[PDB]
């Protein structure tokens, strides 16, 4: 019954995701924030198994919800006659990577290391759970500071996971890959692990590498900074213009720039302090 529920603490975000709002669970003190959207900026619906119409958004976080804690949970939601309300778990204290990017410059690493991986062991559990995540980006990537843990926000944009072609997009365009840009269609890990490629060029870097229909398509890469010899060839291959020259996610991983990732705790008590 909402209210009695959660008391409602000031607004953390908004933007094309919604507006979020800092909240306590009443009976156990939990952090938590609430997310509301309205009905009328909904992209697409979905499905519940028991049939309600819910916000495609509600699929996805449900078929993701578990104990793996790469991807934010989903504890509750509700309808209002012109919105819906996600209750979402908070970390505490938290930070954002956009945020964190900005506030440290290009991150070393070793540090970029152990997020992208992180970053890759989330997507391939949306992947596994049927769900394409279709934002991946700094912005909607959290930082649990107190045990160096990353999580996947805003399903927003998502989808169901297919084989076949996709000819909508409403991501962030500096995210998208040229087969998008170009012909309006991309396939779903294909365009992810793009994606993957201007996030990890953004984390060694400190900035994305593209702002441009045009450089997007030429897709040369500059590095602005100093990066290695193999996180360099990992990036370009990520951002390879033909869709099927890209890796895997299992040659991502396989990648000799992804060794000896460090553990999240590990990655904490070096380069967050704690």
């Amino acid at each position: 019954p909402l209210e009695s529920q959660y008391q409602v603490g000031p607004l953390l975000g908004s933007g094309g995701f919604g507006s979020v709002y800092s909240g306590i669970r009443v009976s156990d003190n939990l952090p938590v924030a609430i997310k509301h959207v309205e009905k009328d900026r909904i992209s697409d619906w979905g499905e519940l198994p028991n049939g309600t119409r819910v916000p495609m958004e509600v699929v996805l976080l449900k078929k993701v919800s578990s104990g793996f804690s790469g991807v934010i949970r989903l504890l509750d939601w509700f309808e209002r006659p012109d919105s819906f309300v996600l209750i979402l778990e908070r970390p505490e204290p938290v930070q954002d990577l956009f945020d964190f990017i900005t506030e440290r410059g290009a991150l070393q690493e070793e540090l970029a290391r152990s997020f992208f991986w992180q970053v890759l062991e989330a997507v391939r559990h949306c992947h596994n759970c049927g769900v394409l995540h279709r934002d991946i980006k700094d912005e909607n990537i959290l930082i649990d500071l107190n045990r160096g843990e990353l999580k996947l926000i805003d399903f927003g944009s998502g989808a169901l996971l297919k084989d076949t072609v996709y000819t909508d997009f409403d991501g962030t365009r500096v995210y998208s890959p040229p087969e998008w840009i170009r012909y309006h269609r991309y396939h779903g890990r294909s365009a992810a692990v793009w994606s993957l490629g201007i996030l990890l060029y953004d984390m060694v870097c400190g900035d994305i590498p593209f702002e441009h229909d045009e450089e997007i398509i030429r897709g040369q890469v500059f590095f602005r900074q100093r990066v290695s010899s193999e996180c360099q060839h990992l990036i370009r291959w990520c951002l390879a213009l033909r869709p099927s020259d890209r890796p895997t996610f299992e040659e991502i991983q396989n990648h000799p720039w992804m060794q000896d990732v460090l553990l999240p705790q590990e990655t904490a008590e070096i380069h967050l302090h704690s």
